[PDB]
């Protein structure tokens, strides 16, 4: 299944090379090493594969907030290739403000990308499925990773959720 | 087949957010905006799958020389994601000396380490077979890209030419 490289490349290319720095990273971080209480990435995965470039646009409740300091890595030719997280806040109620390293997993633009298409190489149909499955091997790849597992939370996002996200995030938080 | 959807995600998650740019990201670059004459990236294709950090390892030749401007631009949730081309010089017997736009198509070493990978998804064979499939589907996604066909060049490489990296883009660029 196509969604296999998917999920594959998101660990190989990113998380691999993201989740064993990441304390680091946050420790670095002036603005956010203690606002951040949870050391932990969070992944939207939208069943839809409707990817927000903004996550406000999808739920007002969730805003940008900084950046992470960014991890620089020599890679395919690329001196000092930059991998930048966004840390997000969220406040559901007046009471309790969060702030979470949160982004989409950003390779499924692709897959919505390949639906439209002209040449037609994806149903919307078959989208939906690979996403299912996307979900379902990283799951199983980060359980497997001694360095990931612990790091990062998988958060799948349907249709009818796109105004929860900030529920479903500090509800993980809660957890 | 995987190599689909390497491709495709090549092409969508990078290609046409950055050659669209490239004219003007170099025309910024201090360093390197008359030095690069035909305004074009090459995209290094190991047939081996093993990509080099430094290309230079692989053709003495062909030295980093310095970054282009990179690209900032909204992603899945991270603003201003940081997209940066490498430019490389080449110098020849001649002493005729080029700089070139050059870097591996990266999101190959996800597919030479799943090969490796102690639940390995594909084979060391059937690695071979996908990167032949990547270079023939870029290709034909290109082909029908009006803003991208010109704008760059795949260059596949086996591991016996790769001491020869320097002749073939030398070549190319005397097309
Ligand atoms: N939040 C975040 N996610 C990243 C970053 N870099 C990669 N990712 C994610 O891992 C996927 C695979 O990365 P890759 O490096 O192995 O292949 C990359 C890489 O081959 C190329 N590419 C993207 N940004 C690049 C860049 N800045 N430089 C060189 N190549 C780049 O496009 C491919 C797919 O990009 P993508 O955004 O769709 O998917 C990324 C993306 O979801 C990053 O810096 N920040």
């Amino acid at each position: 299944n196509v969604a296999d490289g998917f999920a594959w490349n998101y660990y190989f290319g990113y998380l691999k090379l993201v989740l064993p720095r990441l304390e680091a990273q946050i420790a670095k971080s002036s603005e956010f090493r203690y606002k951040i209480t949870k050391k932990k990435l969070y992944i939207l995965v939208p069943k839809t594969c409707y990817v927000y470039d903004n996550i406000a646009d999808a739920d007002p409740r969730v805003t940008w907030a900084g950046d992470l300091t960014p991890c620089k890595i020599n890679r395919g030719g690329i001196k000092e290739r930059i991998y930048k997280q966004a840390v997000y806040r969220v406040a559901m109620t007046d009471k309790h403000e969060y702030f979470f390293i949160l982004e989409y997993a950003s390779n499924l633009m692709s897959l919505y990308d390949m639906s439209l298409h002209e040449d037609a190489p994806l149903s919307r149909q078959e989208r939906d499925d690979q996403v299912v499955l996307f979900i379902r091997k990283l799951r199983e790849i980060l359980e497997g990773c001694k360095e990931c597992r612990g790091k990062c939370e998988i958060v799948p996002i349907s249709g009818d959720e796109k105004s929860k996200i900030a529920d479903v995030l500090v509800a993980i938080h809660n957890a």
